[PDB]
């Protein structure tokens, strides 16, 4: 093994549990808007984790430009550029 | 193994549990615009994780534009431009 | 084995478990616009786990434009372009 | 093995389970525009996971576009374009 | 082996499994418009898993364009034009 390396290992185990009945469950979810609401019932809950974003990795024994974006919000980029940009962003 | 290497490796185990019955589950999801609702019974829940977003790997011994979105907002990107650009996001 | 390398390995186990019986499910979904609701009866749920994706990778001992939009939202894109663009985002 | 390799390499097992009857469901869906609901009685749920995009892989000991789209939303795209582009996303 | 190998392998497992019987399925489905609404009685469910989109891979020891949509909306779309374009995206 020799050189640039980005390893993403997540181990997970959920094995051996016991869940006891007579649950009474309502759930309501009414006129939301451009919305994710959650829920339930739960007894082990893993989620949302483990997220790996890699990096620069240079080896050695013209505009360039990386973006990663995972779950984020961008708006208005202008890198490496050349003359005139307006990015407007009022709220009233 | 030499050079570059990106290597995503989950391992999920649910395996031997027991879940009781006599369950009542009721519902209601309506007038949803736009919208994911999630919900549920659960007893093991292993969602949404184990995300890699792979990166700059050199190895040795003109615009270039590289963007990875993983659920993500972009909106209004003009990298490595030349002229003018407008970019409105006023909200009221 | 020498070289760039983007490997996805996802290992998932559901499978020595019990869920015993009696349950009732009422599961009402209606007037949804544009929406992708989630519901049930579960007892195990691995889903929207692991997503990979690749990056730059250059082994070696013009306008170029790579993106990767998984499950993203992704307006007004005018990379490496020459002239006038207009993205107009009003909300009102 | 030498150069480039992107591996896509998924393993599941639901095998060894258990579901007792005696279960009433009762399943309502109605009235649903441009909507993808879900929904139902389950035990052991694997979907929507395991997704990889490829990316750059350059081995060596004029314009290039290269867009990849996994169940993402993509509206106005011009790169690498000369002219003029007008894209309009007002909202009210 | 030698050279670019994109490869899609997934293995799913679903043998051994005992479903007691004794159900009652009641399934309304109605008035849906442009909609996939998905519903049942499961027990293993294994389902919209395993999607690979290939990238970019060059060996070596003009307007391009490559496109890769997988359930995704791609709507205006002009790379590598010259010209004047409009894209109208007004929602009232």
């Amino acid at each position: 093994n020799q050189g640039n390396n980005q390893q993403n290992y997540q181990q997970y185990s959920q094995n051996g549990n016991q869940q006891q009945g007579n649950n009474r469950y309502q759930g309501y979810q009414a006129y939301n808007a451009q919305a994710q609401p959650a829920g339930g019932y739960y007894q082990n809950y893993q989620g949302y984790s483990g997220y790996q974003q890699g990096g620069y990795q240079q080896y050695n024994p013209k505009n360039f430009n990386y973006n990663n974006n995972l779950q984020g919000y961008q708006a208005g980029f202008q890198p490496q550029s050349q003359g005139m940009s307006l990015n407007d962003f009022q709220k009233q």
